[PDB]
């Protein structure tokens, strides 16, 4: 239930404090629901905190299944990726080519075999990032999700 998002640009304070008690609490803020196969968010949590994201991969993992997150501004992409079926990937926008390719292949290996489970998270929008055109049209096949109400 849902299928309402309305762009609504506002919250532009992080807004945090020293907990500051050293607990092993930072796990139990990344514990989270799963959701979509396919989810494209920009802003509530592709802004380079990766928690929802982190979530997903690991609820993932725990159920055996390959699962692996991506910073794409601190991280290369990799042929290894192909062995995650859930991929999550956050600040997607520098994507160069090899890895742009890459990802592109795994599109392909998603909606070829009817698997593949993707999350992307940035600051802007799917087709409007600096992207080849044949990665943008697969970037289509992703959902858009905001959260807000």
């Amino acid at each position: 239930m849902g299928h309402h998002h309305h762009h609504h640009s506002h919250m532009d304070y992080p807004s945090f404090d020293k907990f500051l008690g050293t607990e092993n609490a930072e796990l139990v803020y990344v514990l989270r629901h799963k959701h979509g196969q396919f989810i494209y968010v920009w802003g509530e949590e592709g802004a380079g905190k990766s928690h929802l994201l982190q979530a997903w991969v690991a609820q993932a993992l725990e159920a055996g299944k390959n699962a692996a997150y991506i910073d794409a501004a601190s991280m290369p992409l990799t042929d290894a990726a192909f062995e995650a079926e859930y991929l999550a990937v956050d600040q997607v926008e520098k994507l160069g080519n090899e890895e742009q390719a890459l990802l592109f292949s795994i599109f392909n290996r998603f909606r070829n075999s009817g698997k593949g489970f993707l999350l992307l998270g940035s600051e802007y929008t799917p087709q409007q990032l600096v992207i080849r055109e044949d990665l943008r049209t697969r970037m289509a096949y992703c959902l858009v999700y905001e959260v807000k109400p």
